[PDB]
């Protein structure tokens, strides 16, 4: 944890003993897994030796391992493609980099990660023949805001359609509106 | 939530148990009810919350469906408040309404988007004035249906004062309603209309 | 909550928990009540932000009228020290953090408000409690205290009433101690000390 | 609460706490009269604090009887004049302690507070009980009722010989500690069989 | 409890909170014993309490009769304590030990006097510790510095007495042992680690 | 424990070591759990070796302590020998000794190491070098113990990764290792052999 005033301190287990609990019977890079730590971060603003820690409290060590593993991964590809905004190897890795306190810049992107370490072990998969339009945006925003919005929502929300309800956002012709406005319609 | 120091403010991110609390209290609520809706309004007095925190609670609060359902009424409504000019002082140019109420420092624009927030959760797929007392049902018993209904229910440019205190005596049973002729309160505000039916079987 | 700010949830989390077992305008009920203002020090606002979280819309409702009944009826009595009505009512004037003295006087009547309005019972009958054959005179005295703090007249000054009731609503057996040392007028808590002990 | 010439309102945590412990204890009870006797060390509170306890703590019955013994000893005090400090001039008992200022004597009301809480010797040792369960019985009885003004410690020292078994009694007589303090009662009888 | 607070000494009344929680913490302890003692000397440390704080203590964790015999064996020490002057800087003059330690100002012999009042938890109302034919080790090494840490004397140094006995109280296949490696006088941790075979 | 401020020692809470015990409540002497649990407490605490001392007496045994204290003292001998202690000087004190200061970060670190370590060396796990990978063990696994193999038996000094990137492939069995040969990812980080032989 880096206190702005930036300086860090270790975990309160009062910290960690609460987070367990909350995530106790959560699955693994489960949306509501990950919604649970998504949180816990906002609060502290860990250093990546704080992540590990983590990895620890909540993981099957299978799992921490398999972390480990996708999150390497993940890192090498951002170093790779020059798509880390401020990234310079010549200062050693991004961990090294992102143990930082003033790092806020990288170290948030290094969280992000994180997360997405979890994700792993949109325009493929659509809505059923009778699965609720909100649900559908529901998954829909779910994969799309993993990669990338809004005009490709908007496509989506009507190509990616079923037969029913594309019949209907055609009804008025609601093809090109907001998802909002699509929304709306199907609801009944 | 952001805190008062100096006249500057700094921001502070949620403890779990402030959330835990809420979503406790939240609990039993039904998605727009008003007892669901006025919890949180307090709660946004506690902390004064950027944009953000607010989003945050739609994840621990409300079941994944609830989430996107709000999101979009509440993008909606920012548009037609900018279209219908009811957005007090704000200039695009700073950014969008979501960019500048997270500033420590811009409490006024964070008001009136705290707001409009609330307000988002009446549009949720999840009749009002058909409520009649039964002829075994208490005034009281009967009165509440009502009450709740019209704070679920009733327009907003509608003022329910007047409402309240005529429906009382229209919507009453056959039994209710000889007494407030008996008095003559059919007129009068529903709690006084209250203090009269208040004993019978 | 004045301090020398808005709420704090976990208060109203407590507040809720400590009484929600409690009967709406019982005594029980109003103490535990009467307990949290004083730890916040409350604006008319904050008060009608409480009989939400707490009241049903209909309880909520009957409150505020015999609220402004008392109002115009404590002010007309002149009962109310130190009122000039000219800079403001009352629900305007008790706002400002330094006006502590007169908050404190707005607080009260809204307590009192919750006597014998929709909890009316058919239970009621209240000084219909006498001393059983076998009810010892301290629970004999519990009740009846229960039963006149729950239901009483305003207008009717408790404190006469709960000395006398003591002796009339008494079995055969504890009029005649109060007889034999000649406490049937004394203060109950005399009454209450002489027969502590009987059986 | 009075915190460093400055009151406090109570905390109701502070008073959901204290319900909690107390739960299960008579009024007099001594772990009900400990219980209370911390609180007011903790706090310092005035006479509108205490009658808020009563409230809180006590049923209706109780907080009368209270009440009526309690003022009953406050006169009592005033009139045997052992209320070093008060000036009738400045106000009364009941209004001048609540002064923060007014420590000294806020502090002589809490007492009496506690003695009002105020309104035996049966209990023997068995012939198969350990004395030491005997003593806390004794203790335990004693702590509870004693007539005010009448020390418990000559109570103690006498009943500690006099309400023993037939064994321990003997022991006494032995080392010649029938009028001693039960402390050096105890000493001996420690390992009787 | 003394709080030191922007140079201030100043005492501070007891948290319920605070008692609940040792109680809490030493309920299910035997009074006296190693274990109940070292409890509460935890507490002493984070606190700094007075006489005062000190006799309340045993009100909320020792029965009335408990509580007695230590005020009793305390008040005995103290005097034993002046007698051996063990008790360093004292002038009776200013008052009892009692009352001068109650001063926020009075550190040095409030711990002398936290001290005294632990060690009165010993003497209020042990070699014969012996391995079975089938007892475990280990377990008996417990149960032996159990006793010792409960009922040695003081002054006298407890490492070399353990380190004796650990041998000459075992059985014959742990002894065999013992003497097989030689370890017939090497402190306990050695011992230890043959034994955990057998 | 030690509180900063630009470095106080203060005494533990009671509250603090309970949530300690509580928390390793249901762990086994040394276990990783039980190692975990106290790596995490030095960091939040900065504790001295006194604090530790009694530390021991609050989670162990009077056993375990002695077995304890005695590796303990040992491996300190033994790091001391190896002069791997770093910015040690045995002039002013023993490592029990300087440590026990505030300013004396560094060495107290280097002591709150050991002391972790020493309940590895509990004379009451599997060596590294040891793990192999079974006729009919999954990959996942064979990593697994062998990463845990390492962090409870690697030497200081030793950087891990080239050994991890190296024991991967040559400790695992033949058809796991046609598998890596297949695809050729012998000298690769290790991150990347776990992907390729899930399957």
């Amino acid at each position: 944890p880096i206190i702005s005033e930036n300086r860090h301190r270790a975990w309160a287990l009062r910290e960690l003993q609460d987070i367990k609990k909350e995530i106790e019977n959560k699955a693994p890079g489960s949306q509501v897994w990950i919604q649970t730590l998504r949180l816990a971060i906002l609060q502290a603003d860990p250093t990546p030796a704080d992540l590990e820690q983590l990895c620890q409290y909540i993981a099957s060590p299978v799992d921490q391992t398999a972390h480990m593993t996708s999150l390497t991964a993940a890192i090498a590809a951002a170093e790779a493609a020059n798509t880390l905004q401020g990234f310079n190897p010549q200062n050693g890795t991004l961990t090294q980099q992102s143990a930082q306190p003033n790092a806020g810049d990288l170290r948030s992107q290094y969280q992000n990660l994180w997360l997405q370490a979890w994700k792993n072990l949109w325009s493929t998969i659509v809505q059923g023949p009778a699965e609720s339009y909100v649900e559908f945006v529901n998954r829909l925003q779910i994969s799309l805001a993993d990669n990338l919005k809004e005009p490709i929502i908007d496509s989506l929300s009507y190509a990616n359609a079923n037969k029913e309800c594309q019949q209907i956002l055609q009804g008025r012709g609601l093809v090109a509106a907001p998802v909002g406005q699509k929304l709306q319609a199907c609801a009944h």
